[PDB]
């Protein structure tokens, strides 16, 4: 697909696969490319994926631009933020952030997981690591791809694994029961992670530590820098009970009247 | 622990935790400074894992030079190969090797893999893209920082995500079943990397269909550039019984005998 000659300066570093570079492709629009290694991916794997991602559009969604549909290290092009990942950003060095731009940053995250929600696409693994942001301070999430889709009900995938486990549903981190709603719950952890400025979330907690206190109860609390209506919307993200859980349709609406 | 007396430089080698870039370390060291990410990891964590690692010291291995678990952003710093990974290496510029250049990679992987076996720590990831050349040449292991040094002779793991299926012997592709053996056969196959010039394992294969190929017996061909007597060495590493499999030390042996 991807005219595998273009512009190049230096790298940014790494996300899913491997390593992610720097260039101008189409002599107009800059890039970002993720390099695989020709002993596993392949332009007859992700053919279908990548068709697929770019039925994705949305101005917060960071596009693929296209794949270099070949045989070696596939030279992926996805749009360049020139101000690196959400987790390095809220933790800044000179933390002028006001509410009204945290709330921004949630509401761009929203609209993007409100289009996958619509167009039935699981993120997977929705974080502040996850998402981007440009020169202009916009958050677009991204590490989206091997995201899963729905079907009947549900599915199995990869059996046995290491979710990110923070950000998951306690169905997930005992039978890794993934849904439309578990989206949901990693979106109010991205929230606190947001109104918490970079803070890890459970922090003094081990993994398995905090897996059986989500079970029992446990929950985030709110951000010095979230508002109570604020915790009231992502603590929604949070009921045990998935069906009781709101959708990001729903979500963007109490946002946008805060 | 490390003070950060570190500049900045640019892209460099890759692992599953993430990619490295490069700095100067105290007065003139050469690193390639490894992220962990952000809260993520805690500096406890990480702190056993380390001191065992740097325990670790072979020319043949890249050494752990120090942590940077300072509470933000867990580090690592690594030597720096000017070459990047041995995968890279055999397909570039660098590609019209000869036999010679072929055998002396396979002895210095096989120099570092023994040093392995004495100390009881395993390398479960072991492939051409695991490996790193430097200005000189030299072929070194890395990526074993999450190898365990597993004081039981049978190891037993978590497992899930994904399997680098085209390096694993057929127990560790049933049930995770890791052993030393585990890797001579993982060995063996990067062998067949070296003398196939940078080939991918099994590449019309899918990972399912590699693990039934290998369920049928059979495995990777031998490479135009490998002698009955050199293929004699890296077919030994693929018995399927794991106790048919030579030893590190053999292979050593058999690999200087010419």
């Amino acid at each position: 697909i991807d005219p595998k000659d273009l512009t190049f300066l230096k790298e940014l570093g790494t996300g899913q696969f491997g390593v992610v570079k720097y260039g101008k492709w189409r002599g107009q629009y800059d890039v970002a490319i993720k390099m695989i290694k020709e002993g596993s991916m392949s332009e007859d794997e992700f053919i279908e994926e990548a068709k697929v991602m770019m039925n994705l559009s949305h101005e917060k969604l960071v596009q693929l631009y296209g794949v270099c549909t070949k045989q070696r290290p596939i030279f992926i092009i996805t749009e360049y933020m020139a101000n690196g990942c959400l987790l390095n950003y809220l933790r800044e060095m000179r933390h002028r952030f006001q509410t009204q731009q945290l709330l921004e940053m949630c509401k761009d995250v929203c609209e993007a997981m409100e289009y996958l929600e619509s167009k039935q696409f699981l993120h997977r693994d929705l974080a502040a690591r996850n998402c981007l942001v440009n020169d202009q301070g916009v958050v677009k999430v991204s590490d989206f791809g091997l995201s899963r889709y729905v079907l009947d009900d549900e599915y199995t995938s990869s059996v046995g694994s290491k979710f990110p486990v923070r950000w998951s549903p306690p169905e997930v981190l005992m039978y890794s029961k993934f849904s439309s709603k578990s989206d949901i719950w990693a979106f109010g952890v991205l929230m606190w992670e947001i109104y918490s400025l970079g803070k890890m979330p459970y922090e003094r907690f081990t993994n398995s530590e905090t897996a059986e206190h989500i079970a029992q109860g446990l929950r985030l609390y709110r951000p010095h820098l979230a508002s109570e209506k604020v915790y009231t919307i992502m603590y929604s993200c949070w009921h045990e009970k998935a069906d009781e859980r709101p959708t990001f349709k729903i979500l963007l609406s109490n946002i946008l009247d805060v």
